[PDB]
């Protein structure tokens, strides 16, 4: 079948990366980066975000592989030295996928524009204070004044999430979470301060009360968005699909990254 | 049908207790503390509580409804004021019904102890220090030294788990979310410190490494358990049902508590 | 003696403003810009910390009011109400006096700049990764990386440094408080995650690894500082004096700032 | 002069405590328990604590020594290959002397208890809930509603105090530190959240609303105390005197700690 891989550029990966390609030829194994059924990375974490946000036009139709040549990765959870029994199992057929869900984040001002996130999607201001309001299902819920805002899927809680306080999520439960940043509360403001889980179909929405600019992060890009009216948090219908040999749990590889490996 | 009715015991809970039982013989509606089918609590979450933690061997045949007397409760989400409308469309029928997830609790030991908990389930030491190992679907995950754990229901999150730095779930997600208490950490001991959420059919599994004594809390319900060789917190088969009639969102109900009424 | 007055701008705070003024002419007090003996905010905390960054050359020679047009301020705690009563204490003479600790901050490239921050100076990064080595007196503390770090004066600690977890210091301690942003903990980094408080004489040096821009703060102003080479926080020399008549604890301004006025 | 030694009664501190006792006889040193001028414990922190907690009505005459059998400790900061070194330069004179400050501890009810405490003072409820008014200097500043309470001498900051969110405070800072434990706020009830460090002669006192028994523990020791009225926290006049030869910082010795040694 039909399949690419994407590398960090360094000597270990490019390398690494050749040795699977000449393997490929070996079997019924077609290379293309048009149209692949099989995406490989080899890198980081950060270099399967990359693969992910090339083809995320077809999510429904690949399924991913990440392999790490540093340290451990939540996604490159594959050591280089399982590379050749990876090629064999892949270029074979008949093994397991596997979906994590995604995050839709609608921004409308000039059109409107729609991301998916792999990680987290976060806000901040354009340089001024940080002041939305945050309704919840046409509800408003909160006013918040401080520096930005997280919402981030389940497989990203790892990521910023966990930087922010929030709670680390399995990634089989279809939700997505909020987390606070530098929260200002006093006499006046009022923030939650805990973080915040949402289900399927629950929508939340911030609305600008002065600056109409946010600073707007989907995982690694991030762009200065003007003149905004509203910016849309909501668990993505789309997920992205795992290829899956051995059993790695989630919760052994958040031990490996955090506790000891 | 067959209904009975809790009360906080002050003389407003009472008064209003004997207001629906007087207009509850208007309709057809027998007074049965035994085998209700529609159980009633008046006063706080707390009155709420006791409530349920009574007629626990028949949740999946009883529809609760809570009413504060004081203030907003998450469980008795309901003003005195609207009594009258409860009773008339209460004993009517055609109402919508509602379900929570609940966390089951396995002691082993002397036989072995089973606990059903609406709100969370906590264990600390005798009096020395707390430490457990703490096993994950089998797998070690991390050896906690502190004042001791927390694991809590979805709509438990309001509660004690909010006081520790957790998330706050909506009840529609069947997970269990585990939460730290005063968790020490230096070069030696290493804990997550982040807060974790658990699907069902998930098992955490807390073991003595030396101390078998744990001071172990079911919602109010606290006992010490001597000779304790293992703590199991899994979600719960069974869920709680409650009786519905005008909307009351978990988000609406999360702010008025905390943000503003 | 010579005295001046700041005004928020607004139409209140410049009527409050010509009020003091024309009764300051029934006394012998003669107005000057230059070379103030007294100076008087009115506004905020925000028009305090402008009058503060305004006449820094001179700290020990002049004694601050502020009054608080608004909501009730740190520096700025007086009530619009009692500003007649302010000008006559003020114009007569023989009232006490007050100091509060500051903040020297050294930055080292094209020379080598120094600040003095009543509230706190911040680091963050460029746009990149920030990733700073901590040097305490010399010696590697840790290597920081996350979204920046922020070293609070005593009477600052109620401003940014509440927001980030600090602690709340009395600012008759003559010390500074350094906090973590959003710092990533795993397996490889590894940051203290508690705030520091250091003593005077006590040198906090921060020095990059890969990026040598920062984006730093002190207090209101923030500028992007190219090719640096270390930053130097420290206890400064100078202390801010102040102006006082009745007692206004500290104690009693945290708990009206944020339990309840 | 006249010395004593404690020990962790294990087999590796009283081989190691009978070897200085054997130098100890090659110098003028005479063995004496009862009116020691130098304390050396051996084991660790808490052996250093308990050997404090004997002698603490004589502080201002004795000099401690701590040396760790086990890991690093913040008071036994002496490995046990530098004991014969310490012997020769302890039994000779001319040393550096080094003092820490302590917390006093009130307890008003049967008369009115006092204690000093080396690392912290920590209250809790005698089962129900910890409901307490906190007054500082005669004013009332907030009303706690959780698991209890904790003020910390500098030293102590590592300790318990680090558990709970507090900061690590330099031991030169003569001050102490309030830390909460699990406290709930509402709509209703209302703590600061941030902890609070006090100046000398800062008075912080607790004062209950409704149970008077609390679980009140000072270092390692912990007592129940029935119908209190009263608990005072207060910045001690003693000291206690460290004895010093090479220099530890206490910046070292937290990163050797929780950094890497
Ligand atoms: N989900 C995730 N969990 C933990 N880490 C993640 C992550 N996704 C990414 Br990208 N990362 C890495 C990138 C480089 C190092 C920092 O975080
Ligand atoms: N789920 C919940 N969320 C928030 N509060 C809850 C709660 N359950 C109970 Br009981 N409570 C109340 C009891 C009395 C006041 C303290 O908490
Ligand atoms: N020291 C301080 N403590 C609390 N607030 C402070 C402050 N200094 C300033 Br400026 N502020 C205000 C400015 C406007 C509102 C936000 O913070
Ligand atoms: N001041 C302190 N800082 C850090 N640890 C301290 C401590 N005092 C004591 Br005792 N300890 C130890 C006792 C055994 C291990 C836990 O804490």
């Amino acid at each position: 079948m039909k399949y690419m891989i994407t590398s960090k550029g360094d000597e270990k990966s490019d390398l690494l990366r050749l040795n699977m390609i000449a393997g490929f030829g070996e079997y019924d194994m077609e290379y293309d980066d048009v149209e692949p059924e099989i995406v490989i990375s080899i890198g980081g974490d950060g270099t399967f975000l990359s693969a992910f946000h090339q083809y995320e036009e077809r999510l429904d139709e690949i399924a991913f592989i990440g392999i790490h040549t540093g340290h451990l990765g939540f996604y490159a959870d594959w050591r280089p030295a399982e590379a050749d029994k990876l090629v064999k199992l892949l270029a074979k057929g008949e093994y397991q996928k596997v979906s994590y869900p995604l995050l839709k984040t609608t921004v409308k001002y000039k059109k409107e524009a729609t991301y998916l996130a792999l990680n987290e999607s976060t806000v901040k201001s354009s340089g001024g204070p940080f002041v939305v309001d945050v309704v919840i299902n046409d509800i408003h819920f909160e006013r918040f004044r401080g520096d930005g805002l997280c919402m981030s899927t389940p497989s990203g809680t790892t990521a910023y999430n966990k930087s922010l306080g929030g709670a680390l999520m399995h990634p089989s439960i279809e939700a997505m979470q909020l987390t606070e940043m530098a929260s200002i509360n006093n006499r006046v403001y009022r923030t939650i301060g805990s973080p915040l889980v949402f289900p399927k179909h629950h929508v939340v929405s911030l609305q600008p009360v002065n600056d109409k600019d946010f600073q707007i992060s989907v995982d690694h890009l991030s762009i200065l968005h003007r003149d905004v009216q509203e910016i849309r948090y909501e668990v993505s219908a789309k997920k992205i699909h795992f290829a899956r040999f051995r059993s790695f749990p989630f919760w052994r590889r958040v031990h490996d990254s955090f506790i000891e490996d």
